[PDB]
């Protein structure tokens, strides 16, 4: 599972007696005689601009100073009212205690109220540097005050968008490979910091800059490897070794562009957007090394302050795009116009090996959107961290449940032609599709031979996700089975949503999962009345149920069917009951005598038939009432109308596996395909794909992982 951290809700639900007030930090040195850091503080309370597991933690200083003596004289520097933040990683313990990591990477000082120039940054390093030690030496204090805290944590257990509609999504290591062939990072540096006549100076080369972990959602950090460098401390000369780097820290955005990406599945009448670097650069830590070891830290705070100037003064240098997004774009073909990204944001989520060093694999870089016109007012900016751990692949793109119940399982209903666009109602609550008002579901032969509507109350009819599996189920499917008896039948089917390889593609295919469940319900009085009637008409239903037609059976089928309804009728509350679990279906088809030649052919012609009434599906989706009422006043069995329709919610997947081959042909098509058994014009779930993505581009996707999980996630190699 993966651990949602509120802090937005933490900060309004909010421990300084943890704390003792006067603070005092002293540091010995050779240029700096003596640093000096002493005051009291105000209050110590946690932000919400932290984000998962990296809180950040704001503390105000009430009075105090910080005073430098450089030996000759000093600076003395006022810190009434300064504030500082300090960013740290919590891991929680079993018992619901934290522990937080001490590493330069993972504990470190995001900002201060300090006001300087750049000339005074010596200043600002010295005041973080010496609270720094100070959070160091009060570190089981911080755990306190962090345990002590009362912080808001929502378990996601399966996969999440965490309020997106859709994300796409790479791994470190791809973006890693994007950078180093884009090759727009600033490569050579003359790196300078200067106070009272001091000068600091590093000249040298950059590798290849690399994302990393240790920050998440929109704090991106790159490691800047050093090639080699000459670091020359106001005279003192150094050569770096070949382990030196910096760790930075910074925020991109989505900057207006002139359209430059073509999309081919769209219009191209959209606003591009090139997430780049905001404009400035933390730096969290570095490795700055001599190649005789000789440098004093002193040495090195120096040197790092000269990095923080060229960072500062160079940033906008590093001119990668990140990502290209075309906002308010139309769809070529416009069933696919809820793939086309009207909202976006960006977000990381690192990840460690168990050995705590970056997973670059399973670490992602993500571009969200919302789709639609659907705001999200909350936009955040985390992401889950299991998606390319569970997928395996470089490359990802996530939708929601929500918006795959609006878009397919609401269309699937309709294909099924089970019901008018009237009646129908989604609840993205509970991720189902169902009916509004009571309905008929079809015309039925009766025992008595009687035609007869059964029929369906409303929130009876549901198409819906249940378990990471798509659920059709009838509730109190009712008619007259003959002598005035009202009979009540329940039917539930799971299906699943794989990936299967057909001539070698791989296409996305709606198939049964496990066996059918089935209950018959009647009054009591009136099982006692006419038993042996209602036994055969449950035998018949059941074996229509489970066969897909109406068909005759052996003499002897119905009474070994007969055996098994009547060992499974209890009484509850002035009804009895019938239940036929999945072992009993597995039996009643044994029953059956049917052979696999006869149900192939059953099977066929449920197929015929389906692709016959898809020819009344309007591009719209839909069908007509009128053609909707004649479909279901002619008398079936029950069981058949449930198998034709489920070839045309199966068929439905078509939306995945064939885009561009009318709504009413592509059904037909796939419908077709699966009866067949024949892909060869059926390209698979690439050419969704190429709709999922020709908006959201990389700086340049096979699918090879296809299925529910949370999320609709599909992932791929580029």
């Amino acid at each position: 599972p993966f651990i949602y951290y509120d802090w937005k809700k933490t900060i309004l639900k909010n421990i300084n007696e943890i704390i003792p007030k006067t603070f005092f930090m002293e540091l010995h040195g050779t240029k700096i005689t003596n640093s000096t850091l002493n005051g009291t503080w105000k209050a110590w309370n946690l932000t919400d601009e932290g984000e998962g597991s990296h809180p950040v933690l704001k503390c105000i200083i009430d009075d105090g100073y910080l005073d430098m003596n450089f030996g000759a004289s000093s600076e003395k520097i006022p810190l009434k009212n300064v504030w500082i933040k300090l960013c740290m990683k919590i891991n929680p313990n079993s018992d619901g205690t934290y522990s937080i990591p001490e590493k330069s990477s993972s504990f470190y000082i995001k900002d201060n109220s300090l006001k300087i120039s750049k000339d005074n940054l010596i200043l600002d390093k010295y005041l973080n540097k010496l609270m720094l030690s100070y959070f160091k030496n009060n570190i089981k204090n911080i755990e306190m005050f962090i345990n002590k805290s009362r912080i808001q944590t929502k378990v996601v257990g399966d996969l999440s968008l965490l309020g997106w509609n859709t994300e796409n999504s790479v791994s470190f290591r791809t973006m890693n490979e994007f950078i180093k062939k884009d090759n727009l990072y600033p490569k050579d540096f003359k790196a300078v910091y200067s106070y009272r006549k001091m000068t600091f100076t590093a000249t040298g080369t950059f590798d290849s800059w690399e994302m990393t972990t240790g920050a998440d959602g929109r704090n991106i950090r790159f490691k800047c490897p050093i090639k080699s460098a000459a670091y020359d401390l106001d005279g003192d000369v150094f050569n770096s070794s070949t382990e030196n780097f910096l760790l930075i820290q910074v925020d991109l955005t989505y900057f207006d562009s002139k359209t430059t990406i073509n999309d081919p599945t769209g219009e191209n009448d959209g606003k591009q957007f090139n997430l780049k670097v905001k404009t400035n650069v933390l730096i969290v830590t570095y490795n700055l090394t001599d190649t005789d070891g000789s440098m004093s830290s002193e040495d090195k705070d120096f040197l790092s302050l000269a990095f923080r100037n060229w960072f500062n003064d160079n940033i906008q240098q590093f001119e990668q795009i990140f990502a290209y997004i075309l906002l308010d774009e139309t769809a070529k073909i416009p069933e696919y116009q809820w793939l086309k990204p009207t909202q976006i944001s960006y977000g990381s989520a690192s990840v460690e090996t168990a050995n705590d060093e970056p997973d670059l694999d399973a670490s992602i870089f993500s571009a969200m959107s919302m789709v639609e016109n659907n705001t999200n007012s909350t936009p955040s900016h985390a992401v889950d961290n299991r998606m390319l751990q569970l997928t395996k692949t470089q490359a990802a793109f996530g939708i929601s449940f929500p918006l795959f119940i609006e878009h397919f399982l609401k269309q699937a209903l309709l294909s099924s032609q089970f019901i008018s666009v009237d009646d129908i109602v989604a609840d993205i609550n509970t991720l189902t599709i169902t009916n509004n008002k009571q309905i008929i579901f079809g015309k039925v032969e009766n025992s008595d031979g009687k035609n007869v509507d059964s029929s369906l109350k409303p929130g009876k009819l549901k198409l819906s996700l249940q378990n990471n599996l798509i659920v059709l189920e009838l509730f109190d499917l009712t008619w007259e089975q003959g002598r005035g008896v009202t009979g009540h039948f329940d039917f539930r089917q799971e299906y699943e949503l794989t990936l299967e390889s057909k001539s070698e593609k791989q296409i996305p295919i709606l198939k049964v999962h496990d066996e059918p469940e089935i209950e018959y319900y009647v009054e009591e009085a009136q099982w006692k009345a006419n038993e042996d009637m209602i036994v055969s008409a449950v035998v018949g239903t059941v074996f229509s149920m489970i066969l897909g037609a109406g068909m005759k059976l052996a003499g002897s089928a119905l009474s070994k069917a007969g055996k098994l309804i009547r060992s499974k009728a209890t009484t509850i509350k002035g009804r009895k009951k019938i239940y036929i679990n999945r072992s009993n279906v597995r039996q009643l088809r044994k029953d059956s005598g049917v052979t696999e030649m006869e149900l192939q052919r059953i099977n066929r012609r449920n197929s015929s038939i389906a692709s016959e009434d898809a020819r009344f599906i309007s591009n719209n989706g839909t069908t007509s009432i009128q053609t909707l009422g004649d479909m279901k006043k002619k008398p079936m069995s029950t069981g058949q109308r449930i198998a034709i329709g489920v070839k045309k919610i199966t068929g439905t997947a078509v939306m995945f596996g064939a885009v561009g081959l009318n709504f009413g042909e592509m059904l037909i098509n796939y419908i077709n395909a699966m009866e067949n058994n024949d892909y060869s014009a059926i390209p698979g779930i690439n050419s969704f794909m190429q709709q999922c993505i020709g908006a959201m581009q990389w700086p340049d996707l096979k699918v090879t992982f296809g299925k529910l999980q949370g999320i609709y996630l599909l992932g791929g190699t580029l």
